[PDB]
């Protein structure tokens, strides 16, 4: 990225919940941006569900999801959240966050390409170890809320290693919220609860197209309750509010 600024004033959103977390949101490009937290923006964290987004664009440019209409289908057997038992789009998978069918999508890419498709992401430390299926869950997989916004911009401007169009079904894939004038995309991810001394990490990413501007946003926090879950948004929400973005 470009110049990275640090605003302790966006700190009162934190400390009123008394979270530890960073915020990183740059303005038209990476060109120029602002956080909370200089040292914690750079820190790398396991990307939990977040990870979905790198995912599915290697499922698609592998061919392993054969194109963007592609239903996943449920087996019936039981899966960890009721939200997974049905069958799910593309889109559908990322918006509940269907872990089940993107560790299938990863077994199918196998590790060579998960690999060689991280390496050309720059995707934070690209450490797949730790098992196929599970290393953006529990492995060592680690990425930075500077390189999430970085990773980011280049799937906003398609410039990634990957077809363009691959690109553009993960980006409406991630459509949140759709008006005339404003338009989000975002992603969510939680890895846990973690461990006692060892919390776990809480992810909001995405950016928004305001009139004519593009925001982007990275937020990480720890979290060992998941109460304080929905803190993943309102925090950076309460934000980019008082930035006058909303
Ligand atoms: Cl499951």
């Amino acid at each position: 990225m470009g110049s990275i600024t640090e605003n302790t004033s966006w700190n009162k959103e934190f400390s009123a919940e008394a979270v530890n977390g960073v915020f990183v949101l740059c303005k038209s490009s990476s060109k120029s941006c602002a956080t909370n937290d200089l040292a914690r923006a750079s820190k790398e964290y396991l990307p939990a569900s977040t990870f979905k987004i790198p995912n599915a664009i290697i499922g698609l440019e592998t061919g392993v999801i054969k194109n963007e209409h592609q239903v996943f289908k449920w087996d019936g057997k039981p899966r960890a959240m009721k939200q997974w038992e049905r069958d799910l789009t593309l889109r559908g998978a990322i918006q509940v966050s269907a872990v089940p069918v993107f560790q299938q999508i990863a077994r199918e890419v196998g590790e060579v390409r998960m690999q060689k498709y991280l390496k050309k992401f720059s995707y934070g430390n690209q450490n797949i170890s730790g098992g196929i299926d599970k290393f953006w869950l529990e492995g060592q997989l680690r990425i930075s809320a500077v390189n999430q916004v970085e990773f980011l911009e280049s799937l906003y401007l398609n410039k990634l290693s990957a077809s363009k169009e691959n690109q553009l079904i993960v980006k409406e894939a991630l459509v949140t919220e759709a008006a005339p004038e404003y338009l989000v995309h975002s992603k969510t991810g939680f890895s846990g609860v973690g461990t006692e001394s060892n919390p776990g990490v809480a992810w909001w990413v995405g950016w928004v197209e305001k009139e004519t501007e593009v925001y982007f946003f990275a937020f990480n926090m720890d979290i060992d309750n998941e109460s304080k879950l929905p803190l993943r948004k309102s925090i950076p929400t309460k934000i980019m509010e008082s930035e006058g973005i909303i």
